[PDB]
C-alpha cells in the first residue's frame, strides 16, 4: 500500500521491466549513472541488507544468484553490484535494491 | 598456492585483519576509497559472482549475511556494498571479495 518499490514490483507504478519471475523483479534505474543501469529487488519488502537474518539469508543468496544472471546476460564485457545501506550509502528507499552498473569501463574514485 | 586473496585468507600474506571465522575472511583494503573500506572474501576460492550456482547460492546469502553483521557494527550511520565482476567494473583479483565502504556521506557520480 505505500512502498514505491513494493508498488513497482506489482506493475502499480510503471517502469522499464528487463526481467521479472515470482520472486524478484528488475528494473531500469530512472536517474542512472552509467550506460547499464538496473535496478533488482525481491518483490517481497525487506528494508535494507541491515535487516537479513540466518533465516532469511537463503534466499538473499538466490536473490544475489539471479544478480549475477541478469548481470552476465546484460553486461558480458563485466559489471558492478551495488547496494546502499542508510544514510552515509544514501539510501532511498527503504526496499532492498541492487544495482547493476555496466556498459563501458566504470570509474573507481574517492568516494 | 597461487591466488593473493587465498594467502592473506591464511595468513600467508600480511593484512590488517577486521574479523575472521571459519568461512570468511576480512581485512582493510591498502588503498581505500573512503574512510572505512573493508573487503570481505570466503576463504574458499570463488572467482566472481558468475561462477554462483544455484548450488552454492545458500553459501553467497550466508557471506553477504555477514558482510551486513560487518557492516553495521563498522559503520553504525551506513554502508555501501560493492561487488566488481569482470573487466568493465575493474575486477583485479579473481577471488570474490565485497567492498564495505562508509565513514562518510559516500559520492554518487557519474561512473
Ligand atoms: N520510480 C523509479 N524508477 C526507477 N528507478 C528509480 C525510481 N525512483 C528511484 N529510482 C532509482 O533508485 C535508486 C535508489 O538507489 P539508492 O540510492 O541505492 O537508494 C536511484 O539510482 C534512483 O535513480
Ligand atoms: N594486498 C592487498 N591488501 C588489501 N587490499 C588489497 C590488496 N591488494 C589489492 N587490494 C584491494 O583490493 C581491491 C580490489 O578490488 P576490485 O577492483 O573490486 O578487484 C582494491 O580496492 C585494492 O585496493
Ligand atoms: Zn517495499
Ligand atoms: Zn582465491
Amino acid at each position: 500500500d505505500s512502498c514505491i518499490f513494493c508498488k513497482i514490483a506489482q506493475k502499480q507504478i510503471p517502469s522499464t521491466i528487463v526481467y521479472e519471475d515470482d520472486e524478484i523483479f528488475a528494473f531500469k534505474d530512472i536517474n542512472p549513472i552509467a550506460p547499464i543501469h538496473i535496478l533488482v529487488i525481491p518483490k517481497q519488502h525487506i528494508a535494507s541488507l541491515n535487516e537479513i537474518t540466518e533465516e532469511n539469508e537463503a534466499f538473499i543468496g538466490k536473490v544475489l544468484y539471479k544478480v549475477s544472471l541478469i548481470g552476465k546476460k546484460e553486461c558480458p564485457e563485466g559489471y558492478r553490484v551495488v547496494n546502499n545501506i542508510g544514510e552515509d550509502a544514501g539510501q532511498t528507499v527503504k526496499h532492498i535494491h541492487f544495482h547493476i552498473l555496466g556498459g563501458k569501463k566504470l570509474a573507481w574514485d574517492k568516494l
